[PDB]
């Protein structure tokens, strides 16, 4: 039986994807994270959100891993554009993330790389082309694009600069790059979809917040479209 | 259960710093790979001992404490390796032992958070007050000295005064380092306790990258030696 794993941040990422898929869910509380386990089109569905910031969602995720045993990891929620051209509500999947915030340059290394590790780090191709055949198939606009993970939120076009010409970052985020870490070390099929809500800036905490749930439900409805082709 | 054969975990963060603690134990270790990890298991005075390094960094520690708790069952995770001083009376190979951490490079003040705080969670970590006092037990019967205090996490080698300034201002740290945090955070979330062990290498300050690398099998071994005298007693 298939086995998938969806992930969110936060609460509000997932409260849309529990009311879409529609079935009954048993919660199951591990390592302080509520898992949803239900059925859904003959697939076991584990849904939970991790908390924000990269030591939730790494948790989390390798949880869903090692205690679920999920064969496929979906994530969605909301992120910042870096970038003119990625503007409020489009919708973004992470062809590479990068965790911006490592910094061992004291060792001569390049910002975001660590020893035994990538600076860039790699989604699930097929998954990928997944999004773009689903997004062609209903006509919604997908993006696509690097995503940047920090333990910040971005709020400040210093900041914005530096992630768009150190790592060509088309959006900024708290969670995906160690998502997708996680899934590659146990060789777990990982996508990655954020819709956009803010503008890393000076304004975004007020635009986070008009927008979360517009943004949220987006991120939402296509990951569930997804599954319903899995 | 608690009457059952115990699991001890025992981690370092790099390959340096869980080689001295497997010579110490001189016991055979089978290596299991998993989740790009090898753990090592063996069996030492009539408790399961369970050894890997996790890699560098938050992530790399996150990952590798989950498996140690739900692959391996482990029910205590006792953590050894190397950190910076940010204090005075901290000086190169001086123990610590960590009585709170925090992630210090945690910032969600955008939207009025303290730094390090993140929502539904707090900005302090607690440890094993069990552990702890064991730790203190065993330095005074080692003779050793061991310092006790905050330690301050995050994804950066700190090596610049203005950075351990804003450690002791904000967090009141006494040593920086890159996986404690997060151990101990994985630790409190599966009610395992966990006591963090620091060896200084260096002073988290301009030179601190040769002196790392100077200090770093000496402070690997002081640490590793340390916690070896608390498993003899568990
Ligand atoms: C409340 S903290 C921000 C949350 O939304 C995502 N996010 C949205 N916009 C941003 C931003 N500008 N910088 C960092 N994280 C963001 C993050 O992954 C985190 O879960
Ligand atoms: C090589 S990166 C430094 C490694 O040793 C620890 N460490 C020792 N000194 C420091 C320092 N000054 N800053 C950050 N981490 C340090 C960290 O936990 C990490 O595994």
């Amino acid at each position: 039986v298939q086995k998938i794993g969806i992930l969110g941040a936060m609460r509000e990422e997932i409260t849309p994807i529990l009311e879409l898929f529609g079935v009954d869910f048993e919660e199951i509380p591990l390592g302080g994270n509520v898992f949803h386990k239900g059925v859904y089109h003959n697939k076991e569905i584990i849904v939970a959100y991790s908390k924000i910031g990269k030591v939730h969602s790494t948790l989390t995720t390798t949880s869903m891993i090692l205690a679920f045993g999920v064969q496929k990891v979906l994530f969605s929620g909301v992120a910042g554009s870096l970038v003119k051209d990625l503007k409020i509500n489009d919708l973004l999947v992470a062809i590479q993330l990068v965790q911006h915030d490592v910094d061992l340059s004291a060792f001569d290394h390049p910002l975001g790389f660590i020893p035994e590790s990538a600076i860039f780090i790699e989604t699930s191709e097929s998954l990928n082309a997944l999004a773009k055949e689903v997004a062609n198939e209903q006509h919604i606009v997908l993006k696509e694009g690097v995503i940047a993970s920090g333990d910040q939120f971005v709020h400040s076009k210093e900041r914005k600069e530096f992630l768009v010409s150190e790592f060509k970052a088309s959006a900024v985020e708290m969670e995906g790059a160690s998502v997708a870490f996680v899934c590659q070390k146990f060789g777990v099929p990982c996508c990655v979809l954020r819709s956009i809500s803010n503008n890393a800036d000076e304004e975004a905490n007020m635009s986070f917040d008009a927008f979360l749930e517009k943004s949220a439900q987006t991120s939402a409805k296509f990951l569930k479209s997804m599954v319903d082709e899995l």
